[PDB]
């Protein structure tokens, strides 16, 4: 029995979809994230909207990779103004802070089963950047990424 998820009635979890395995790097070795504009002020809203209260989570996945690459927790909000020319779109300015959870390759068949009834019932694997996931779905996805050998 893992009951850790229970009680925790207070959290938002969002896909991260990136086209880039250096950004997932980068983000890994300096805890930071950048969205598109569209979903900085997603993420930005839900972390202000938080007000510390519980985590905003980011599942992280690399466009055609076949796996999840792992999570982490939003740290920050969006600081729209800063250096240009570090993320893979090179238009991207904006950053956050992230401390990563989970490190680890999940593949999409371990998590393809648990759908979004936000998203029309699709799995979670075929999310787009930035969709949000149900906290309880969300709970579903946690326990099988930090379980999954």
């Amino acid at each position: 029995e893992n009951l850790y998820f229970q009680h925790m009635k207070h959290g938002r979890v969002f896909i991260i979809k990136s086209y880039s395995e250096d950004d997932i790097h980068r983000s890994i070795k300096y805890n930071i994230w950048c969205s598109t504009e569209h979903g900085n002020k997603r993420l930005d809203a839900a972390y202000r909207s938080m007000n510390g209260k519980g985590p905003v989570y980011l599942l992280f996945s690399v466009n055609g990779s076949g796996h999840f690459c792992g999570v982490a927790e939003m740290k920050s909000a969006v600081d729209y103004n800063t250096c240009a020319g570090v993320w893979s779109q090179d238009k991207w300015k904006g950053r956050f802070d992230v401390r990563w959870i989970f490190v680890k390759d999940v593949p999409n068949s371990q998590l393809r089963h648990i759908r979004l009834e936000n998203n029309e019932n699709k799995p979670v694997t075929n999310s787009r950047d930035t969709q949000e996931v149900p906290l309880e779905k969300a709970k579903q996805v946690l326990k099988i990424i930090a379980s999954y050998k």
